[PDB]
């Protein structure tokens, strides 16, 4: 019919540009978990596709005065793109204004420090001001954060929305880089499928500490009502009973393990 | 508008008669974690609620010459349920001929033993003939070994099959009677969320071995194309990030936990 325009995110190991790809073009350009994905769900519902990054670098949030949608999210709502193929969460707020599929994988908000950092759980960085915490800007992290009625989840927020310098960052590697050069004080809340990755890469100095805060999962999204939405969810569910999610989970996380 | 006929099964713990239930009517009746659930749902969608336990105590299944769906799933499929709220697997086959939300609770097929049964992994019991083991009878833990391509489940449904005496049971109740009764010698295949239930009760003689052989959820079903779909899940997932679901998980396995 036509080609599939699909959005992602540069987010390891989901997305990243292989070392090579100035000397390569199109889909080649890159590899990881939800470039793999994308060719078996492509594969079984019979379309061809073409890899596109997302302009702003960014998951999807709504501004609270313009009302407009950035990211993913908002390439599928205002038609720029046909599927997100991506590490995004299934929310509430997201539900209602595009379609996603039953999960691929499953995750919670997680704690990341650098080794030896003095911390063991959310309601132990809650009542310390020595290591500061911080999120992931436009995303359902930050999200989970500023709309908790939890008590030590809201502690935590009215920490982190006034804190100077800001706690909050741009992207995944500038949490990271700021965990590994901050001599463990600060400390990074991130999703705990982002941090079981990390913690099994060089220089190998951070760790997941702690239970998850909560239990949710990614899906792929599709436009509300796209005529997609039905054959990429039987997609997804027959990769899922044939064992392929668990060998792409095993190939881009622990097959690539450098810690051991 | 209408009151909506939900179907459920007994199962633990889930839905439990109360102790003192031929003393009360209707609702009051019964008891766990899908009780709990079905009144947050209603209240959530607005809508009168009838709890009816299914006719012949089973999930769901097609049968092969017949091709006419027993259990819960039947009693969708075939208009005499509006819905279910039930620990029912989402799988493919089943999302082809009903609706689902996304998902309440996450879950895995686990190994349940009698404590020092020297048995760790499915690989473990696979190579073995002196313990005996199998599933429920009409559900996705049957399907999932009949189905599967991988060589250490294909082994194991290979000796299921054909074992006499039978291995399999109609009820969790009688696989778990199996277990406590059989000195040992037999296994039991079940789901981990039943299996961490079941280790937390007296007499606290059985045990969780190994990690889980798959990866999936529960979902809320709907008769395909209802309209009760939308909003029911919706529903799920404002409970999930109100942290309902988790406060609900704990009050109906840990907070009743009996072994310590
Ligand atoms: N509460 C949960 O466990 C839950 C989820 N549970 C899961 O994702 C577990 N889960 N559920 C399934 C599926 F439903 F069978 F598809 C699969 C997985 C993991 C592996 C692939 C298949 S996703 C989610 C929630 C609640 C908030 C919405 C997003
Ligand atoms: N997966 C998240 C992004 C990462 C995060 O918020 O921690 C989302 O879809 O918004
Ligand atoms: N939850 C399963 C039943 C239990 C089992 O098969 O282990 C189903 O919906 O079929």
């Amino acid at each position: 019919n036509k080609t599939v325009v699909v959005t992602t995110i540069l987010e390891s190991p989901y997305v990243m540009m292989k070392k090579n790809h100035e000397m390569l073009e199109g889909n080649e350009r890159y590899e990881g978990y939800c470039v793999d994905l994308a060719a078996e769900i492509a594969k079984h519902c019979g379309f061809k596709y073409k890899l596109t990054i997302v302009g702003d670098g960014k998951y999807g949030a709504r501004d609270a005065d313009t009302k407009i949608w950035n990211g993913m999210v908002g390439e599928l709502v205002y038609g720029k793109a046909d599927i997100a193929i991506a590490p995004l969460t299934i929310t509430l707020v997201r539900e209602e204004v595009i379609d996603f599929s039953k999960p691929f994988m499953s995750l919670g908000i997680s704690i990341m420090i650098k080794k030896g950092t003095p911390i063991e759980s959310a309601e132990d960085l809650s009542k310390q001001t020595e290591i500061a915490y911080g999120t992931l800007d436009s995303g359902s992290t930050k999200e989970f954060f500023r709309r908790s009625k939890i008590a030590v989840f809201d502690k935590m927020w009215t920490y982190m929305r006034s804190a100077e310098p800001s706690v909050f960052v741009r992207t995944t590697a500038e949490g990271v880089a700021r965990v590994r050069k901050s001599k463990g004080k600060y400390a990074y809340l991130l999703e705990s499928t982002m941090n079981e990755y990390i913690e099994q890469r060089k220089p190998c100095d951070t760790m997941k500490v702690g239970g998850n805060l909560d239990s949710k999962g990614y899906g792929i999204a599709t436009p509300k009502g796209s005529s997609l939405g039905t054959p990429v969810n039987l997609a997804v569910l027959k990769l899922s009973e044939q064992g392929v999610l668990d060998k792409l989970k095993n190939k881009w996380w622990y097959d690539k393990g450098e810690c051991g």
